[PDB]
RNA sequence: GAAUCUGGUCAAACUUGGUCAUUUAGAGGAACUAAAAGUCGUAACAAGGUUUCCGUAGGUGAACCUGCGGAAGGAUCAUUA
């Protein structure tokens, strides 16, 4: 029962995807999606896996990037969000 | 004929405003250049993998994409009767 935990998704040389899987849905993910783009410039997109949910893909290793923007907006912890690296 | 004195006249200056010019602090904002082992793509150069440009309008994360009209600086100097 809630618990956010954002993950790399290893893809070819340098380039990867970040994973963002048990996203609280109380805000708006599309706008959350497109401010995320705005701020660091990667392209994002919106993926329903096998009923995880919603899950946020973005491009290269926001990951603590990510994590800090949680903080600011819509996470309260730092303690539901595991981040995990792979 | 001195002080003094009535009007002028030239007129420095002074009080409060306004104005033009040049400077000057300047919370913040938006730039461009330089350095070009950061990040996301790959827009352009080959038909660059949707031919490029241009005017214009809209849209976008970012190169950009998409209308309508145009230009080969095009990948065509080419189909008689
Ligand atoms: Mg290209
Ligand atoms: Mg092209
Ligand atoms: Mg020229």
């Amino acid at each position: 029962s809630n618990y956010i935990h954002i993950r790399i998704q290893q893809r070819n040389g340098r380039k990867t995807l970040t994973t963002v899987q048990g996203v609280p849905e109380e805000y708006d993910l599309k706008r959350i999606l497109k401010v995320l783009k705005k701020d660091f410039a990667c392209n994002g997109n919106i993926v329903k896996d096998p009923e995880m949910g919603e899950i946020i893909q973005l491009q290269g290793d926001q990951r603590a990037k990510v994590c800090e923007f949680m903080i600011s907006q819509l996470g309260l912890q730092k303690k539901n969000i595991k981040i995990h690296g792979f």
